[PDB]
């Protein structure tokens, strides 16, 4: 507990940019794109106000659009006078992917009719389309193969405080070991994480900070309308914060919270607010109505584990169950606890042979061990219970591919 | 129940079945079969024939049956085992786990075939476990899969009885003969014997 993330002061003008959404849609062969930017303002509405969204590729401005506030008519009461949508045409856009993280710079200028700037906001823009078609997750029209890993925000000395060096070190090791995707298990990450993934090139599953594993049954709270408000804020405030990051390609409703009506409601909310990204959630069986992707945890390759209510079918069998057509990507597999990862090759042989088996995220990246010092002042790695904490689950917090100090296992 | 149509020796295999000039001849082999056996309860599936590639004539006749007798699914393996002329994925000798990616008409592992993007039909091999001579090795692998996968609903072993014929030596003793033993040539020798039982019905 504590104030484990950055604290700051931000000064904004009275009349300000209060929000902005960036979208990029393409034609069949991606030879042409349209960048759509919705901008919102707060303050006094005036006819002299303008918004200019300019797109940059290096020091070269590739496109630009300017318009006064006032959206298109929406209903019988008109439209949003405090909003404006700019649309920029972009020929032969350089596409973003974990392979080639091509990025453009979008600058959002709030200004007067004749050019006096009030303020400016901006973000890195990655032109890429994420969609599920005919049972396959496609990135820029091509079926992905997720070489992912789950990554908690952990530091052996600082605990859950994240720093740029550590994040950079993780990303480099991940890419150096052929990983192209990461899952924010199990909560929105430090804001810099997304910026780094955007620039270095990693596919990201952004996940709401919602987990009620300890409840009995697991969906006791998530199926209770009384907890819908708390849950909705963890999902909606996450989308509102990271929706412009190209690295984020999939939204997750959380983890191990069973399947409740609240998940269905929030799933639809995201689908309505951001159609650009698939939504997944493993709770309640990994293939409920609250997930666009069959995302099981530790389902085996050939062996079924027919648990009642929430069976973990062999992944090859799961794909062809009568009526099923969705892609399958394990949100967790190959539990790397201690001397492990036996059978890892079986998963990859299947991923490569079956089109709809599009990978998964290994559990997990780094051991959650903490440094303690002996009577002689020498450091050692500690786990559950080493701090007097009880009840505790011992070494179960160490399931990583690398030691807490990032030394590889 | 299968129509008497097989043009295996043609090059390509669908040369006749894609030719409207042969549609009348083919249609009679299909329509007259249906008109004759449509009241038999044992017949649960209609087949357009075998090894004749996939021609437009098949599509026309597939629809004719669907229109005339909706009570029975229609299957046909030609042209890839999963064409628009079959209600069932009915491959011949597709293996359980191993793919055989032949160009145009690949034989995918049956387990992989079921979940190819957009595929939803049931799979029943119209021919598998070729029982020629000392064979049927790996038969158990097919059944483990049939039982584990709901949409893998079985298959038809190839085949029931050896097509051997009887000849006699100088003493009148009978012996089993196969291709070429009657001076017939060209011939494919013993390839006519692929059964689970000998011609006299003695079990292999
Ligand atoms: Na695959
Ligand atoms: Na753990
Ligand atoms: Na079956
Ligand atoms: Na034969």
């Amino acid at each position: 507990s504590g104030i484990f993330r950055d604290v700051s002061l931000l000064h904004k003008p009275t009349t300000q940019i209060s929000d902005f959404h960036v979208a990029t849609r393409f034609n069949d062969d991606f030879s042409r794109a349209v960048l759509e930017a919705e901008v919102q303002m707060c303050g006094e509405l005036r006819d002299y106000l303008r918004v200019t969204v300019s797109l940059w590729q290096g020091e070269t401005q590739v496109a630009s659009g300017t318009a006064p506030f006032g959206g298109e008519i929406i209903d019988e009461r008109g439209g949003y006078a405090d909003r404006v949508t700019l649309r920029l045409n972009v020929e032969n856009p350089k596409l973003w992917s974990a392979e080639i993280p091509n990025l453009y710079r979008a600058v959002v200028e709030l200004h007067t009719a004749d050019g006096t700037l009030i303020e400016a906001e901006a973000c890195d823009v990655g032109f890429r389309e994420v969609r599920i078609e005919n049972g396959l997750l496609l990135l820029n029209g091509k079926p992905l193969l997720i070489r992912g890993v789950n990554r908690h925000e952990h530091h052996p000395l600082h605990g859950q405080v994240m720093d740029e060096q550590t994040m950079v070190q993780d990303i480099l090791l991940m890419k150096q070991n052929n990983f192209n995707a990461v899952r924010c298990s199990h909560y929105p990450n430090h804001p810099l994480w997304y910026t780094l993934c955007d620039r270095y090139g990693l596919y990201v599953v952004d996940e709401a900070n919602i987990e009620t594993h300890g409840m009995v049954p697991m969906n006791r709270l998530t199926d209770d309308p009384r907890w819908l408000p708390a849950m909705s804020e963890r999902v909606t405030r996450m989308v509102q914060r990271d929706r412009n990051h190209p690295s984020v390609i999939i939204w997750s409703l959380g983890t191990e919270s069973g399947h409740g009506a609240n998940h269905d409601a929030l799933y639809r909310w995201i689908k309505s607010v951001d159609p650009s990204r698939p939504v997944q959630y493993e709770g309640g069986g990994a293939d409920t109505t609250a997930t666009d992707i069959i995302c099981p945890m530790y389902a085996r390759v050939d062996e079924d584990q027919p648990f009642p209510a929430v069976p973990k079918w062999s992944i090859k069998k799961w794909l062809s169950l009568p009526g099923e057509t969705r892609p399958l990507i394990l949100c967790e597999y190959a539990h790397a606890m201690g001397n492990s990862l036996g059978g890892f090759a079986k998963y990859w042989q299947a991923f490569r042979q079956y089109p709809r088996l599009q990978g998964g995220f290994v559990w997990d990246w780094v051991d959650q061990s903490l440094i303690k010092y002996d009577e002689n002042g020498n450091p050692w790695s500690a786990y559950g219970g080493d701090f007097g904490d009880t009840p505790n689950d011992r070494q179960f917090c160490m399931n990583g591919l690398v030691f807490a100090d990032r030394t590889p296992h």
